[PDB]
């Protein structure tokens, strides 16, 4: 039967399953008040499924100049076309190769840049500001988003949203490579997968993928939605409660000095953005520090809500293409405010 919302992560992660559902802050607001990220899934079924595929942001900005980064290095490759990166997205036999002739795994940097996707995409801006689910929270002027409202004592959020484009990493040596390395951000945010793409030419990758998901430590419930309703999985992340952060760096702050890293006794390696827990540090977080985390698959439609301050990674499974809005909710404003 329909059912309102479900639990993944044993409990400790709220699902949503009808994005549009006039109640949905019922349930929303006495988790998102504890400091725990939530999903909402279906988001697909609510958008233009046409204006969110390759071929059309090919066809259409093609002729854009544009830097790519190397997910397995984080070398900058600098000022190529960005159907470079759009063409190679699901075809292997097109990507761009190293020296060692493998075909490489990209991201599309700061694309479109900075405050630009209104002006460069409006039926896409549309699209998506008219279906992000908790609306009251996540559009511009809800009547629960401060972002609009605050002083400059408070950090506000740039004006968004931003996209998140990259191909999947594929090998046992990419399992412990990030997409997205740790950090976190003054503003929560809801991370929307609007498309997936599954490659051909090395098509036949599903083994890897099961594998990356079961050392990523993905719940048993979890492990259900790929076996039984055949759902189209994009990314594995890793998220952390914000009360938690300090433990995280002293953890990244004595593995540095383990690796022979000359580092200030205060520095900040989340800050950095340079590190990918891996199973390896993500066990002796737990077992050294006490401190759990989330462990989510986000399929296509999936709607991740990322707390303020919260610490997180992404590990892109396949090619993914992700458009993010932050907002600033009373529950966190805290984690933006510039004194004390
Ligand atoms: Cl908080
Ligand atoms: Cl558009
Ligand atoms: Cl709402
Ligand atoms: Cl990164
Ligand atoms: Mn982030």
């Amino acid at each position: 039967s329909m059912t309102s919302h479900s639990w993944l992560c044993d409990g400790r992660l709220l699902c949503l399953h009808d994005p549009s559902n006039k109640n949905n802050w019922k349930i929303f607001r006495e988790c998102w008040k504890q400091g725990q990220p939530v999903l909402v899934s279906g988001v697909h079924k609510k958008l233009k499924s046409e204006l969110w595929k390759p071929e059309a942001f090919s066809q259409e900005f093609g002729d854009q100049d544009v830097d790519l980064v190397n997910c397995r290095n984080c070398a900058i490759i600098s000022d190529v076309k960005v159907r470079d990166f759009w063409d190679g997205f699901e075809i292997i036999c097109k990507r761009l190769r190293s020296e060692d002739g493998q075909p490489m795994v990209l991201k599309l940097k700061d694309w479109p840049p900075g405050e630009d996707f209104r002006d460069m995409m409006p039926t896409r801006f549309e699209d998506l500001m008219e279906n992000l689910p908790l609306p009251e929270y996540t559009k511009r002027d809800g009547r629960l988003n401060l972002a609009s409202r605050l002083p400059s004592y408070f950090v506000r959020p740039d004006l968004g949203p931003k996209m998140y484009n990259a191909y999947g990493l594929i090998t046992a040596e990419d399992r412990r490579v990030g997409t997205t390395n740790l950090h976190l951000d003054v503003s929560d945010a809801v991370n929307v997968m609007v498309y997936v793409g599954i490659p051909i030419g090395e098509g036949a990758h599903d083994e890897e993928v099961l594998k990356t998901i079961d050392e990523g430590d993905a719940d048993e419930v979890t492990k259900e939605r790929i076996h039984d309703h055949k759902e189209k999985p994009g990314a594995l992340w890793h998220i952390y409660a914000a009360k938690d952060a300090e433990k995280i760096r002293e953890l990244l702050r004595k593995v540095g000095e383990e690796q022979g890293q000359e580092n200030p006794p205060d520095h900040d390696p989340i800050h950095d953005q340079s590190w990918y827990l891996d199973q390896t540090l993500r066990k002796r977080l737990y077992e050294e520090y006490g401190v759990q985390g989330w462990a989510i698959v986000q399929f296509l439609g999936d709607a991740v809500f990322i707390p303020a301050g919260a610490p997180h990674q992404v590990h892109n499974l396949y090619s993914c293409i992700k458009v993010a809005e932050d907002f600033v909710s009373p529950e966190h404003v805290k984690h933006c405010f510039r004194l004390t």
